[PDB]
DNA sequence: TTTTTTTTTTT
């Protein structure tokens, strides 16, 4: 009844945010300037302005959406006429719903009401376009007439075409316009439960979202996103007559989230600590006695190096790390923390994996005898951490797919008639278990481990765990059963806080090397050459790739500091842990 | 509205080059001499010479790219009769459109403009026959008559038969005539965006 | 092509 124009254009132009900055005509600024044509406008904040507002758009959403939309069209075309004949519609996204309900939860009482669902993003599809008005002549030597086929309304998910010629009465031909026809971009995604909220014994339930003009390509598989809008029933096969009264269900989306200024605030404070290191690696897997060495590492690899693009060849800026532990050393806990704190992360395991499931799967979509790819574990883990474990039972078909990834930071498909090369650029976490159970010291590396060495010069570092039994079991015994009782560790930084801190540096912070650390690392290195040319005679190699591992894994520790350049104690404790891996694998200085 | 036909021709005669050798004339002789029935120019010599001209190419090219190349093939004529009976019609091909366009930011506003992309051929298939222009006759025991079909507009990608015989304007069964049915070579490829980008 | 269990030939 009361229309809510009104006070909507009100509130846009008068809203006082935290401090004091009216963000939504700061918002709606760039919207004209670099013509977004879509607005985003927090629930919380219409709901603190005028409940009646926030309750009508919730309710009522299908008829107020289009109402607010062009008043806010109204609202940009006398703030800067250029808008015109550029963008003829302004979307208006609403976020912050309160009505959340899980995906196996839906009923039939929820259909045509807007909600919000949060899940993982499985699947999408190429970007398509999609009719909403179509333009049809008439195949009729008398009629030769042009006509909008879906007149005072738009054209339904279902294509239907005229019977009778509106411009003459007579049935007949009727032939497509392309040309006046109007166009939508269109596209389709697949979303999954989160595994914590799926029930015992169960397998997880999936569902079909559709995104629409601006919204198409905004997130990419494997994300973790929160999704608003409207269900509706689905209608595929209409001419398939024939029993099937039963329909799914799939989503409109009006908004989409992915996954800011006080947790900024947050992580630059805990920047400010002189021993924030040391406080991270305290904080890697707080429930895990011992293996300080392996945790310090594990810190390194979650942030990384920097990549480098020379005039002919690219330098990785990822870190691979290999473990080698007898059984019982608790490495599987240690990359489950690993996969759970990093941004972005696939945990994957040797006899679970096969080498079109790691790189991509060909599909045949049998509707239209059409081939197309699927993205793989590897290629979803670009840009983040691959953990693998029991690498040393997997299947040697199925392990040449890593060695590219490792070393090219790419991955060649040619099958099918499909022909590309896809970035994995990602850091690789491997488990292993030694040849006879435990480990044996006296033996090499290479002879106790069940791997080509091939593979194992593409790894940065190489830890060995023995669980030898001494002094140290009654410190580890009541560890264990401090953690089985509920105490806890005190001064560590929470999952939630870390992964925002690592998220912050791998995006902001890019160290760059001074003249000083450049000398200390060439001179151990060229020390080391001429120690090593004495008598190389190690199963592990000491080739000019370790060079670069010294000057990734330094970056490392700049960039967990939030620095921006690498000093002399960086470059010192880079030596530091490159030492103990270049005399832990057997052999001495 | 302006007719630019008068205007392309004597850009195309007056063209000062790199030392004004009106290389698009050589070019043309070069065409004349092997029968090549396709003429490529440059948008920034078109541009150059006058910008209107230009506008009109990358904006309207639907309506005046047969006008323009309409011009072409009367002087062509002009210049040298031999080439009638061997092309009945000549091709004008546009470079360097500034509008580029990344191929996985397309969307549909670019729908119907003249658009560059730039990317890597990965299919091609063998080279085949299209129809633009199908005769017909109407199997009925009284008509025994030939038509083309696609009266006064080139045939859609669409391959449509006739309903009514439009000779004598009935219903029936049409066969197509392949001996008096037009063709155009045809050549579908697909290009992919590059693994930069 | 792809994962799977099965009988079969052939990588
Ligand atoms: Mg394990
Ligand atoms: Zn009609
Ligand atoms: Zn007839």
């Amino acid at each position: 009844q009361i229309d809510y124009r009104d006070v909507f254009i009100e509130f846009l132009t008068t809203f006082k945010g935290n401090n004091n900055q009216n963000k939504y005509i700061e918002r709606i600024n760039e919207l004209v300037a670099y013509r977004k044509k879509s607005l985003i406008i927090e629930f919380s904040d219409v709901l603190s302005f005028n409940e009646n507002l926030a309750y009508e758009i919730i309710n009522n959403t299908k008829i107020i959406l289009p109402i607010l939309e062009g008043a806010l069209y109204d609202h940009i075309l006398q703030l800067d006429p250029t808008y015109q004949r550029d963008i003829e519609k302004v979307h208006v996204r609403i976020v912050g719903i309160p009505r959340v309900i899980e995906l196996r939860k839906i009923r039939s009482t929820d259909i045509g009401k807007l909600i919000t669902i949060d899940g993982i993003l499985v699947k999408v599809t190429p970007v398509k376009e999609r009719i909403y008005k179509a333009t049809y002549k008439h195949i009729h030597p008398d009629c030769m007439q042009e006509f909008e086929w879906p007149e005072d309304e738009e054209m339904p998910e279902v294509l239907e075409m005229p019977t009778i010629c509106p411009k003459c009465g007579k049935p007949g031909q009727f032939r497509l316009i392309p040309e006046k026809t109007k166009l939508i971009d269109w596209q389709k995604a697949v979303i999954q439960e989160r595994p914590e909220e799926v029930p015992s014994g169960q397998l997880p339930r999936q569902l079909e979202i559709i995104l629409e003009d601006d919204l198409v390509d905004s997130a990419r598989p494997g994300d973790r996103v929160k999704v608003t809008g409207i269900l509706d029933i689905k209608q595929d096969s209409p001419v398939k007559r024939g029993s099937r009264a039963v329909f799914d269900i799939y989503m409109k989306v009006s908004s989409i989230e992915v996954s800011s200024e006080e947790d900024e605030k947050k992580i630059k404070d805990l920047a400010k600590d002189p021993w924030i290191r040391d406080r991270i690696i305290s904080s890697i897997a707080p429930s895990i006695y011992g293996h300080w060495e392996l945790k310090e590492a594990l810190a390194l690899a979650l942030f990384g190096g920097v990549p480098k693009v020379l005039e002919d060849t690219r330098i990785r800026g990822d870190i691979h790390i290999l473990i080698i532990g007898d059984p019982g050393t608790a490495k599987s806990q240690m990359l489950q923390f690993i996969s759970r704190v990093a941004p972005r992360a696939v945990y994957t395991t040797g006899k679970g994996s096969t080498a079109a499931g790691l790189t991509a799967a060909v599909v045949r979509e049998k509707g239209t005898g059409e081939y197309y790819l699927e993205a793989g574990a590897l290629v979803l883990a670009d840009g983040g951490i691959a953990v693998i474990d029991e690498i040393d039972k997997m299947r040697d078909e199925d392990r040449v797919a890593i060695h590219e990834a490792m070393e090219q930071q790419t991955v060649s498909i040619a099958k099918a008639g499909i022909v590309a090369k896809l970035n994995a650029r990602a850091a690789v976490i491997a488990a292993g278990n030694p040849k006879f159970g435990r480990y044996i010291s006296e033996r090499p590396v290479s002879d106790n481990i069940n791997l080509p060495p091939t593979i194992l010069s593409r790894f940065d570092l190489i830890f060995i765990l023995k669980d030898q039994p001494g002094e140290q079991d009654r410190e580890l015994a009541n560890y264990i059963l401090d953690v089985h009782s509920g105490k806890s560790t005190k001064n560590i930084i929470d999952i939630d806080t870390l992964r925002k801190y690592i998220a912050y540096a791998r995006k902001y912070v890019t160290p760059k090397i001074t003249s000083e650390a450049k000398n200390l690392i060439t001179d151990f290195f060229v020390e080391m050459r001429k120690k090593s040319s004495e008598t190389p005679d190690s199963p592990i190699l000491i080739t000019p790739r370790q060079l670069e591992a010294l000057i990734r894994i330094s970056e490392a520790y700049a960039k967990m500091a939030l620095k921006a350049e690498v000093t002399r104690e960086d470059a010192e404790r880079a030596i530091n842990i490159m030492r103990l891996f270049l005399e832990s694998v057997g052999v001495d200085m």
